[PDB]
């Protein structure tokens, strides 16, 4: 059994949603899945597997940050995951984005050290699996939920990024910051699995707190519905 | 008038194809465009403008490498370009890719110094405009032309890359090597225009020569046709 | 209230132990603390506050990786933490360090991106607060528990480091690898608080699994006792 | 036959001038050579070969940027080029440099990604062949043409360099900015050939337009004269 | 016999003090040691061996800069040196440090190229031998001499560092700047010898001259006494 | 009076030879100068001033490494030095270089941290003053001493370079390795003074000892003579 996600190959489905927060993982399992069963809780990395419209789907907590997420993704692939979609939150890099809005990550600027270590410092363009990406975009459109399609930035130091630095990045196409996408995308290609990422804007860089829980939760629900429908398309 | 592409307002259409080879530009204008006109020849950067199915389309030579391509794009934008699609060739980094095959660039690993200079050395994920990327993908399908969707690597030292290095990169998702995409994608976001890139494998890294004129020409013909259809879609 | 550690200053003591695993945090509170109470469980970052020999001591989960630990440490300082000591595990960089052995971290090689982001890429020498370092060392002696004193390396890509690479680093003084120390030390100096780290070897890097429970548990129990005694010293 | 510069050993002399602009390559081949024969026009890399004072001299277009230049230089060496002297223009980084003034490049600051790729990110000091350098310098003095001897900087992002940055570099000895010398010098040492570079200032960084064609044209004339004389002496 | 420090094994004691100034070396030998004997003067790298409380002790000049100190350290280790303690001067990074104040280096920010070359650019945390570091701290306390315990930064360009930069580093824990510690600490681990460093503040970054010779001399005296007592402890 | 080279403006002449070894500075002063006088011995940086063919000439010790040499050069400039020529030794990087062979440095690969700091990490091509370089070359020819003209590499870690790396650098034009040139050349441009460097091969990278005393000694004499003649020319 893997060191951190202490499960067994038969526990994980080929399709997996990857929320960073264990509380959201549980909410997803109980709100959307049939016969959900928790296969892991070691290190608080709550992982669940159930059925969504007749198809097996797992929901695995990644923790915060690319180091934590890389560990989970690497072990997930070992356990049999083949399609992995991150469902997280992000901080808007501009007033253009409003809390609750969705972002289908077209690519992720690698401002983290996990992708850097794997790459031995070489340049790279972290992108999701093209099929998964397309399906996430399609579903978001179909459902009609307010969304954007473009770049996010995966960072390591959450409290280091200033509003001024955020504005600067937005000028280069960055819509928001988050802390996991880049490594997921990289590992997708390295391990030969399909990955994708959709995010719900929970606030704007510089803000001392997150948007109203009402706002946030509706955004999360939309995001998860899009991802669940998308993973069944691939 | 710009320094390198010496044209004036009205010469360049909103939609532009960007072949690196001036020979190809001429062949594209004379083969697909009605009443093509050459607005520039300065520094061999041949630029033509004509009609494709009633819509104005320009074909501008970029030259080889991102420094050259960057100059041409910066000036094209100043002249009125708003949708720029690179139509070029690339070297397969793997063995699964066959010469003549098409590649819709989902992103470009920035291995060039041009993007690095604009970014001041910071990490980045060069990606095309999502709608353009999508339109190219869709069109490739509608025409039924065999294609691949994914990463290419934009490099500076054509003769430095070794088959061994190419193979290593392929294990990271790089489908092939070319020398222009990264800077085009970056500028697209920096200047607020829509960019894209479609390539035609013309060889495998390590080969002393390109592929047979015909096998390669059919690829180039299909690539240009997909790009024309796609630019009219946005 | 902080974004991730949703608590109030009055809930957190000045002396805090920082385990990476929420399971160990819970085990520490129940095993060593008097009247322990869980003040946070948001995101699975279990945090408890109780009493050790009459002195208030908090045990806060950091999660894995410097990005996660940095978030927790930043919010703790905001909550009133003044003395923070990491109590975790590490993989031995050479065949001579046996599982269960304790390591008082004299320093932490910054192989992570979190410190890199905060430092804007500049060189640095992550070190604990001298007095805390000294107390940890002294207590280990007072308790008569076999221990090593030296450098550890804080990494981001757990699964990228090969046993050969680990050993190469051992030649430079690295006793073992972990994923949090560097950021804790840096923030200690940046925020003006006292920090330290003590580790229990859980495996010799390269092992498919961790050491047998009893061997590792005794070491973990010893590490914790040294830490608790040490924070009361400052 | 070279991929880009389609020619064969026999078409190229041992002594070669290297203008970036194909238009200048033609002017030179016609204005100073006797019986000039164009051996290549592929990709607009107009290449000629004739006789200067009874000696065979090739004039080969490199294109703009070290990526393009590196490809042309690498192939010329394969065709048998032994002495390659670049004859280009540059943008003054100083205010004491007037358009038309010549510059015998003593070295080239490598701000380009091409040299960086060949060097694998290692530091270097791009310099011409010592003999060629002295020849150009000596000829310039003999012909009494106003000139400077010093450093230039080879850049990638033409439109990224600001007057402010250019002034800063000037204080470190940089006389002007160009886009090809560094790679040429590096390849000269790598491939064991003699290289050199002389430049005619066409403007000052910040200027939207170049200097009067009249003043500028004379500079090119003098420059070419110096270069031609020099290549024969080695 | 080594290239620079031309002594033979038998001239050098296991315990050694390392002043950068040969003038201080001579002064230390004649002031504190019994029967001082000079074993080397080649290249002005004056080295002496005598007795301190019946224990053999050497005083070896390192010269200024890590390149020079690295050469001397390398050769001393080759000659059998086992405990090496630097006794130098440093420039206060903040106005919090008064001239003549002693600093027990807990670590040293590697802003030098010597450590960079040895580490091939990799990150690192240069730290003293833990036992030596502790002995220095202990002795400072016993002798009753005021002192600070913390980080210093080892730089290469004495005249490049500005007051603003100095105050920026002070925010990250840097107490003062010096020019040899980082390399000593690194070689300490690489060559398996025990190292340490104690410094006397001789000025503030930005000061045209050093502090009062009388105040400085007293600081140097105390420093040397501490080092001597310390090396006898290991 | 400067901090390290404690001299008065009237002590140093406009023309200065910069040996790294103090013993060589003295030999030079006594062997070639009329009425030589030592104006400084502080920190072992022995400096002399005398007359060479009726022209004042100073001989200043720089110590080993760019950090030490930078301090000396910075101070010599502040004292009025106008022409500074380094006269040192170097380690041959290839096999075609015999011991005692002279090298007139055309440029210096900056593998050092001193130049790196002054340049804030930016690329650069350290080169001597054109006229000085020219003079040294011409004089070596005049005196008819066998010489080489080309690149040397200035390094920080004398004992880090291996024969393998040395051979690798030779393929890039690096004739030999030394430890001062790069910083001298950079400061030359920065401070507005004329600098140069001529070297005598004392060994081959990897040799345990230097070349035979007389083989090298003859080279050093020829070297000093070339430098003296050259400085009087500028
Ligand atoms: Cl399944
Ligand atoms: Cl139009
Ligand atoms: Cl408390
Ligand atoms: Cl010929
Ligand atoms: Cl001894
Ligand atoms: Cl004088």
């Amino acid at each position: 059994s893997p060191i951190h996600v202490r499960a067994h190959p038969g526990d994980v489905a080929e399709r997996v949603l990857l929320p960073g927060d264990p509380g959201r993982a549980e909410w997803i399992a109980k709100t959307f899945l049939q016969n959900p069963r928790r296969y892991n809780d070691h290190r608080g990395l709550w992982g669940y597997t159930g059925l969504y419209k007749g198809v097996p789907v797992s929901v695995q907590t990644t923790g915060m940050g690319t180091p934590s997420a890389a560990i989970v993704v690497e072990e997930l692939v070992r356990l049999g995951a083949r399609v992995l979609v991150r469902v997280g939150t992000a901080g808007a890099a501009s007033s253009d984005l409003a809390p609750g809005e969705l972002i289908v990550a077209q690519g992720a600027v690698p401002l983290d050290g996990t992708t850097r270590q794997y790459l031995e410092g070489r340049p790279y363009a972290p992108v999701p699996d093209p099929e998964v990406f397309r399906a996430l975009w399609r579903r978001a459109e179909a459902l009609g939920y307010p969304h954007r399609v473009g770049l996010v930035a995966s960072e390591d130091a959450f409290y280091a990024t200033t509003p001024e630095e955020a504005r600067a990045w937005a000028r280069y196409g960055v819509l928001a910051f988050e802390m996991e996408a880049s490594a997921l995308f990289l590992l997708g290609r390295m391990r030969g699995v399909r990955t994708g990422a959709i995010l719900a804007v929970s606030n704007r860089i510089g803000d001392p707190e997150l948007a109203p829980p009402e706002v946030l939760q509706e955004g999360v629900r939309r995001m998860v519905e899009v991802a669940l429908e998308a993973v069944l398309e691939v």
